[PDB]
């Protein structure tokens, strides 16, 4: 399934964050600041999982660690904290709705960009 | 029915006088969200549905809802997020916010650690 940015958040994308926040449209304007927002049409259908991969835009990147509930967030409201790192050695400093990836280059969104979840 | 919610943490903000406005949202909220919301530990959020007449007890606050929109809850049901808004809502409906809870009074209610807000459908 395939999902199509819509908005970018002026602090949803910096590198040194090797973090990005991700959002439907219905999340709260003071929090889309710092998000980039999707429209995940299939999103009730995915189901994440090491190994599995995240074409952002022209980048392709591996899943290496999901947290308990970044499959639950992304399904029912297309909400995820994607992760250019490596995962916390220790389990409880682990992202809850974390979907950590590999390679840790950022990607290259702007207003269209296309996330395919290919699991 | 009367689901109970906690409040586990206050973003620095969260809370403004001036923004007739509360944002609440979910644990699975990050640092950068939380700077802005009313974190809450809302064990039955799957059982939530809020409608005109119902009501939120926000710690010593009883509030009745005016307007829910479209999205408020799913964004309950699914990351206990919301955006209370004490305050009417507007007469044009596609200004609702989606994910918006609006209440009166418009007072803000008094929020700290450990406070409950019991949703009575």
């Amino acid at each position: 399934m395939q999902a199509t940015v819509t908005e970018i958040g002026k602090h949803a994308i910096d590198d040194s964050e090797k973090m990005i926040i991700l959002f439907g449209e219905t999340a709260t304007d003071t929090l889309k600041q710092h998000a980039v927002i999707q429209s995940f049409p299939e999103k009730d259908q995915v189901t994440l999982a090491e190994g599995d991969h995240l074409k952002i835009g022209d980048t392709n990147y591996t899943i290496t660690k999901v947290g308990s509930f970044a499959n639950s967030n992304l399904q029912s409201i297309a909400h995820s904290t994607l992760i250019f790192a490596d995962a916390p050695t220790d389990e409880d400093d682990v992202i809850r709705n974390g979907v950590y990836l590999t390679p840790h280059q950022l990607p290259k969104i702007t207003i269209g960009t296309t996330i395919d979840y290919l699991v």
